[PDB]
C-alpha cells in the first residue's frame, strides 16, 4: 500500500501520480493515526515537490493533501517543515490561481495553529508581508483565509506578537473595523483582541492604531457575539498600565461599560465589571 504509492508520487506516468496522490489525500483526511502513516511512508519530500508541478491540478491536490497533514497534531505539523514545505508555501501567496492562493492560505493558517515554535517557523519564513498585503484583496474569501492565518499567528506569544506588529498589519486591521462583512469586521476583532493580549507595549500599539472609537462605538453593537469581541478585547485594553487605561476613559468607555452591567447574559455583565473596575483605580 503506501509505500508503493509514495513511489508513484514520482513517477513520469501522470495518471499513476494522481491515482496515488488522490489515495494518499483520502487517507490524510482521516484522523491523525492516518497522517502519521502517510508521514512514516515518506511522503512529505514528493509532496513539497508537487508544489512546482506545472500541473495546477497536481498542485492544488498536493496542497490540499499538505493542508490536512497540517490539521494533524503539532508534532505532524513540525515534519511538514521539517520537509521544506514553507519556502514554496511562501512563493504560492502570489499566485495568480486563486484556488491555488486559498490553499495554501488554509496550509499556512493550520501550520499556525501549532506550538509557538510552529508559529516561528512561519514568520521566520517571511510569510508576514504576504499576509499583510492580502488584507486588501477584492476577494473575500482570500481576505479571510490571510485574516484567520495572521490571528493564527497572533495567538502565540509575545515575540509572535511582535512580528505581526512589526510586519506593519495594524493600520489594516483597525480599517477592517467598518467591514459590512460580520464575519470579517469578527475576525478581525478576534484578532486585535490576541495582539492586545500581549505586553503593555503591546498594547499601546493597538492603541496608537486607532482602534479605540470603534471598539467602543461596538459596545452597542446589536450581534451580541460581535459586542462579546469588542468587549473582550477592550478588556484586554483596559488591562494595561495606566498610559492604557487613561486612553480607554477618554474614548468613552465608563459610560458603555456601565450599561453593559445590566445586560441578560452573564459573561457580558461579568467582563464589563472586570473592565471597569481595572479603570477605575
Amino acid at each position: 500500500e503506501l509505500p508503493q504509492m509514495v513511489q508513484q508520487l514520482n513517477s513520469p506516468d501522470q495518471q499513476e501520480l494522481q491515482s496515488a496522490l488522490r489515495k494518499l489525500s483520502q487517507i490524510a483526511s482521516g484522523g491523525d493515526e492516518q497522517i502519521q502513516a502517510v508521514i512514516d511512508a515518506g511522503a512529505l519530500p514528493a509532496l513539497v515537490q508537487l508544489l512546482s508541478s506545472p500541473n495546477e491540478q497536481i498542485l492544488q491536490e498536493a496542497l490540499w493533501t499538505l493542508g490536512n497533514i497540517a490539521s494533524g497534531g503539532d508534532e505532524q505539523i513540525q515534519a511538514v517543515i521539517d520537509a521544506g514545505a514553507l519556502p514554496a508555501l511562501v512563493q504560492l501567496l502570489s499566485s495568480p490561481n486563486e484556488q491555488i492562493l486559498q490553499e495554501a492560505l488554509w496550509t499556512l493558517g493550520n501550520i499556525a495553529s501549532g506550538g509557538d515554535e510552529q508559529i516561528q517557523a512561519v514568520i521566520d519564513a517571511g510569510a508576514l508581508p504576504a499576509l499583510v498585503q492580502l488584507l486588501s484583496s477584492p476577494n473575500e474569501q482570500i481576505l479571510q483565509e490571510a485574516l484567520w492565518t495572521l490571528g493564527n499567528i497572533a495567538s502565540g506569544g509575545d515575540e509572535q506578537i511582535q512580528a505581526v506588529i512589526d510586519a506593519g498589519a495594524l493600520p489594516a486591521l483597525v480599517q477592517l473595523l467598518s467591514s459590512p462583512n460580520e464575519q470579517i469586521l469578527q475576525e478581525a476583532l478576534w484578532t486585535l483582541g490576541n495582539i492586545a493580549s500581549g505586553g503593555d507595549e503591546q498594547i499601546q500599539a493597538v492603541i496608537d492604531a486607532g482602534a479605540l472609537p470603534a471598539l467602543v462605538q461596538l459596545l452597542s453593537s446589536p450581534n451580541e457575539q460581535i459586542l462579546q469581541e469588542a468587549l473582550w478585547t477592550l478588556g484586554n485594553i483596559a488591562s494595561g498600565g495606566n498610559e492604557q487605561k487613561q486612553a480607554v476613559k477618554e474614548a468613552g468607555a465608563l459610560e458603555k461599560l456601565e450599561q453593559l452591567q445590566s445586560h441578560e447574559n452573564e459573561k457580558i455583565q461579568k467582563e464589563a465589571q472586570e473592565a471597569l473596575e481595572k479603570l477605575q483605580s
